[PDB]
């Protein structure tokens, strides 16, 4: 009931009862909150409400101090002090941006912009509130009950009328009921039970709300710059394979935190595992938001790091199938591969945070709060995709507002830039280099002359809100007959429903652009599907076409992105 002020850090008992994270505000500022905002409830030991029986006045502006207790203008004694006056609110030890964070609903991009252009404690308040707000919204959705089970991987569902029905995708993980997490992919719909169990008629699923914990630690600890490699011990036998990264590996030592912008296929994974071989005594924790991104740093470790000092930290409530080749849940191994949401309380010589574009400031804080370390390494690309902000429906989130790392990368540059794409045909590298990397990204590979674009708007249908374009799938059918080499291509689109249909018609494996991020395939077929803000997002486009090692076919809906593709145009 006693704490410090989440603007100035002055000691107070004054929380805001109105704010969803009951923040401890100082007297001068708790005033400037309640007189600016609809927020009028103030707490301390006991609530600032009128003590007169049957009186409902809780607005601190309408309240007074009468002896030891509080009352309204209708109930105060003659000797009484107004709680709200002299620019302060009476409390123990006796802003715009703080108001906006407290009061906003997180449906606008300007709410996320502010939550990344503010002070560090506000960012934590913001991140807490947002996640808080995110969670409380999940309740508002309608339960889904199994009517009948068609087969092993399909069924039909009955919804609770009144409350809305959330969109069926691989982006909305339900909790079945306690028969493990499930998901839904396009009556006939698919039921993806992460735990193998015979689906019972009557049983229900719910979007379970993992409660928001408060944030102690900042997003970014303060930066520290040294004269020499503090706390680590470098070799000079570092295999030529990692010789390019030595000046940067030394930068990692002569700094507290370091930021690496690596465009697709420029050797992030390689650099991370290569930091262990250069500081080979060092205990390292490898962390990223997703099981896939951690499972990626595991594969690039199996190859170069001794398998005996590697533990894949699995959360005891196991989500989806994971990395096996390591010892499971050995916290104190030299090498620890763990999702941010499963990080144990520990310390380390180096922490590498990978896929930083996908980090929420929450995620940045949780990592700092579970890991005290000599050197923090933040690896990814603000030109790739951020974490989906499910409440955001109005405006676009620019990369300089993804989190504090991305904001740094976009304003004063990253510390270190991997400037050579080794994965992609030069047609792709040349395209994204101009589109999102101010031409600073260079192609190692030659043009493949296997990169094709076709402008074909086709016909957009919608399965609820997810888009389909059958004509664009029909153009890909025609192309596959004339290009049998592409029979092994991964089909990629910005939409699950399109993928659902292309699966059934083409027979190719299927991937949304967002789930393609971090992966690579010889041959990619991309149907843009629609001409929306979603399907024309330059970061999503960037990711989509930089999945390809050898060839890509882009069926485009957007003239601009179509013209920008430095590919051979096909005809039909
Ligand atoms: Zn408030
Ligand atoms: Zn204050
Ligand atoms: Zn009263």
């Amino acid at each position: 009931a006693v704490g410090a002020c989440v603007l100035c850090n002055s000691q107070t008992s004054l929380r805001c009862g109105a704010c969803i994270r009951r923040p401890f505000l100082c007297c001068k500022c708790c005033y400037d909150h309640v007189i600016s905002t609809s927020h009028k409830l103030v707490l301390s030991v006991n609530p600032y409400v009128c003590n007169a029986p049957g009186c409902d006045v809780t607005d601190v502006t309408q309240l007074y101090l009468g002896g030891m207790s509080y009352y309204c203008k209708s109930h105060k004694p003659p000797i009484s002090f107004p709680l709200c006056a002299n620019g302060q609110v009476f409390g123990l030890y006796k802003v715009t941006d703080f108001n906006a964070i407290a009061t906003c609903d997180w449906t606008n991009a300007g709410d996320y912009i502010l939550a990344n252009t503010c002070t560090e404690r506000l960012k934590l308040f913001a991140a807490e509130t947002l996640k808080a707000t995110e969670e409380t919204f999940k309740l508002s959705y309608g339960i889904a009950t199994v009517r009948e089970v068609l087969s092993d991987r399909e069924l039909h569902l009955s919804w609770e009328v009144g409350k809305p029905r959330p969109p069926l995708n691989r982006n909305y993980v339900f909790t079945g009921y306690q028969i493990g997490e499930y998901t839904f992919e396009k009556d006939a719909v698919v039921y993806r039970g992460t735990t193998t169990y015979k689906l019972n008629v009557g049983d229900y699923f719910v979007l379970t709300s993992h409660t928001v914990m408060p944030l102690s630690a900042p997003t970014l600890v303060p930066q520290e710059h040294y004269v020499r490699i503090t706390g680590l011990y470098p070799t000079l036998n570092i295999s030529d394979e990692f010789s390019s990264n030595v000046a940067n590996y030394q930068k990692v030592g002569m700094q507290k935190y370091s930021t690496l912008q690596g465009p697709p296929g420029t050797g992030k994974s390689h650099f991370a595992i290569g930091l262990a071989l250069y500081y080979p005594s060092a205990r390292i924790v490898y962390t990223a938001c997703s099981h896939a991104a951690v499972d990626a740093l595991c594969e690039k470790a199996l190859k170069y790091l001794p398998i005996d000092k590697c533990s894949r930290i699995i959360p005891a409530r196991a989500r989806v199938e994971c990395f096996d080749k390591f010892k499971v849940n050995s916290t104190l191994e030299q090498y620890v591969f763990c999702t941010v949401n499963a990080l144990p309380e520990t310390t380390a010589d180096i922490v590498v945070f990978d896929e930083i574009s996908m980090a929420t400031n929450y995620d940045l804080s949780v990592v700092n709060a579970r890991l005290r370390a000599k050197h923090y390494v933040y690896i990814g690309d603000p030109a790739q995709l951020p974490a989906p902000r499910t409440l955001l429906t109005k405006g676009t989130l620019e990369p300089e507002y993804f989190n504090s790392v991305c904001r740094l990368m976009k304003t004063i540059g990253p510390d270190m830039f991997l400037g050579t794409c080794r994965r992609c045909p030069a047609e792709i590298v040349d395209t994204v280099s101009a589109l999102v990397y101010d031409n600073k990204l260079k192609a190692h590979k030659d043009k493949s002359a296997q990169c094709f674009k076709m402008f074909y708007k086709g016909v957009i249908t919608h399965d609820v809100s997810s888009a389909i374009n059958r004509p664009q799938i029909g153009v890909v059918r025609e192309f596959l007959t004339r290009n049998p080499a592409w029979r092994k291509a991964v089909f990629i689109s910005p939409y699950n429903s399109q993928n659902a249909v292309a699966s059934k018609i083409l027979g190719l494996p299927t991937q949304t652009v967002d789930s393609s991020q971090g992966s690579e395939y010889d041959y990619v077929i991309f149907t843009q599907t629609t001409e929306t803000a979603h399907s024309c997002n330059v970061n999503r486009f960037n990711v989509a076409i930089t999945r390809a090692k050898v060839g890509i076919l882009c069926i485009m809906s957007d003239r601009d992105l179509y013209d920008k593709l430095q590919f051979t145009s096909l005809e039909i």
